[PDB]
């Protein structure tokens, strides 16, 4: 058994610092840090990869919507080719600061509701892949589990990872309820279930299929730097290899 | 004789067309495209570099303060680090549309404002090569002939190029008045004078010597792109060899 | 015969000049003002109300979307509050310009993607309204002539303007179609028929019924203003009487 | 003895929370609340005005420059007209929220650097006294007490409240340095001093006199709201009438 732990790291912006991300590097394998868009700013970028150079951690774009006052999180209507580019922008200015700090970018992760829509709309999800191939054809696409974006990478040559939230309740489709468990316990229970048997039983009890390469974490507050240290200690138990995704997509 | 042609190109943003890029395109060696901070945006980026590819034309970066309502003209104050990294983002950001389309960048030319404070403020003219020197150091500053920060460049390892102003009146200590000529005959005399005796008359008739590498030129209008054309034409006739700063510097 | 003639104005943003707004002012009798959102700056703002003034024509909001980039072109999904306060922060940002001038606001008229998004979500029309309200109950809405959002702000207390387009081409439903007429003497045609007719025949052949209490027209460029002038000329030749919303609203 | 006691609330910005404005509302009797250019946004506006209203604190507007990234706390350079009008768009913005909860605004402070930069330049300073004047004549300034700025409001006709800081050391021309004072006891010891003996000394031992009608208090986290809790509960002991600016400037 062998899984990615990532999570969205540098959302601070400006005057606002927003989560642990110091204390939670120290668990994760990859961060995927925003690109000033729907969070971040360039301080934020270059002090969250020198960040995750130090704790050996592997550093993937995170680009998101036009929109800082929603914080990424609502839908905007982009024609493909204004898709394609805006990410292309967006991992550009994140690489520049993974070159600074001599690392190299291994993935991207879209954020939030750009995320929701290339899982809904297959366009959408297409014009993202193609801004990611004009940069470089080796980066790992991080998108939902089992979904049709993964289908739609591997079908134009880029590599994917399929990423599971355990700390979410899911629909039977594999798509998430728009639930969020709270108690570490719970939450390393669903963990070990994704990893251990390759899935989770929906809302409605049904059993959802699950690839599992990587697990979306949180660093937000002590509270769930908790859960993820907790994550990470069950899974170590259980003999699961906590590796980046570049050593086994 | 050798001499660069420079222009400040991809200007336009979201719905505002500005200058004649395709045209003037035609008769320049280098482009300096903005980043979109002081303008420009994605869509624009891409096409310029777009253009710059099919007129083979070198592509350099043109960033700005964080200021589109302004255009980059106003002076914003920033720390050292801060300006170091804002410089960062903006390369690594037009990077991205280079690499798209299988072009290197040449060289980074500052906008507005920031390329007038730098002239001014040493230190933040440090920060701001230090922040090319992070991205790639074979990098070229296109910077004012003859300043300091040429020597500043010179000294942190960083090629420079000297930039000229066929167009501006000059004062006795090499900088720009806050006068422009307008005529095509006279701007290509002023031309003549800096690649052939390496220096032009300031506003008081001092002679003022001046390093010449690349001549700014534009193309705001039909008009300027005569300018510019007749720029070239006269060069050309004069047995000047009209090349892009990378086969030079 | 009565009818309003309104323009969007003041779209021009920063560097970029958008339009012959003193030419179009001497032909209309309201100016729709961009907000600073999705076009137009303060600088813009109040260039456009003092040209009002002299003018002596009606200012009234242009709120848009967040998306400069987009020209507020594009759909963004927004809660119900959000576009309440949206609404009215732009209207507030707009008003103190007209109290600089020493003039009162008359109307509100969305722009592009909001405008179109309020026709076919009457959630989020009832929104906008809600947010009209809550800064001044004597504001005008104007909106597509016949169209469910007139309705629901009658509903909610709000005068409302019905808006008619001589130069696009109407669909049998009162909406218009994603064709753009361009010579001026058809342009007045139509808008001959629906001021004396209360109609025009969509695509298809078939009538179309239509309130019309003001039409858009435009002044982007010099046939623009021609077409603009042209359509006032007919309109005085017919007898019909151009005077603001506010007068028979 | 009177006196005001004015925070800086409506910080906040989309996904950001910065500091307590509820529980700090609780003790004050002036809010400077953020426009949307250096903070806030129009939920936070709405949410802020609405808090004043419930505790009967008086609302004014806090706008600064056109910099979410530097928190509005960097200097900008702007002409005379962009400052007026810049000021009058943020006032604008406000008093929309201020009208749409029953409210009437009271004054205006600056925020940051451009608070900064008005006391430096007095060309600055009255260009923002304009755009004052422009919106309402009746608006209270809020500025360094005994600074040349009041001067400039009282010749052109503007009220303005002078405005003291018990937690910062004070340089002996009146300004601040740029030493903050963490005991709550010390800064009751330099708010009752103020109050009672109109004025401080400054860190050289020299005394300043000082003009109070304005304490700045704040309540980014539980230990500021301590202390603004401990400042008004000594006032009140001190028979010092806690009252808003309205009602004595």
């Amino acid at each position: 058994m062998r899984v990615d732990l990532n999570s969205d790291l540098g959302e601070s912006f400006g005057r606002y610092k927003l989560g642990l991300d110091e204390e939670v590097m120290k668990y994760i394998t990859s961060a995927n840090v925003a690109c000033g868009w729907h969070a971040g700013d360039p301080l934020v970028m270059r002090k969250t990869v020198r960040l995750a150079k130090e704790n050996d951690v592997q550093v993937g774009a995170h680009p998101g919507y036009p929109d800082l006052m929603g914080f990424g999180r609502r839908y905007m209507k982009l024609t493909p080719e204004e898709a394609r580019n805006y990410i292309l922008y967006q991992v550009g200015a994140l690489y520049a600061f993974a070159k600074a700090e001599g690392l190299e970018l291994q993935h991207v992760k879209p954020h939030g509701a750009l995320y929701n829509a290339m899982v809904k709309e297959e366009d959408l999800a297409r014009a993202v892949i193609e801004g990611i191939l004009d940069f470089d054809k080796d980066l790992i696409l991080v998108t939902l589990s089992n979904s049709r974006v993964a289908d739609i990478a591997e079908e134009m040559g880029l590599k994917v990872a399929h990423e599971v939230f355990a700390d979410r309740a899911y629909n039977p489709d594999g798509t998430l309820v728009p639930a969020v468990i709270e108690d570490k316990e719970e939450i390393a229970e669903r963990v070990i279930s994704m990893v251990k048997d390759g899935g989770i039983r929906a809302i409605n009890g049904e059993w959802v299929d699950l690839k599992v390469d990587t697990i979306c974490v949180h660093g937000d507050n002590p509270k769930a730097v908790e859960i993820t240290s907790y994550i990470r200690k069950v899974l170590e138990e259980e003999g699961v290899k906590i590796v980046p995704m570049k050593e086994f997509i």
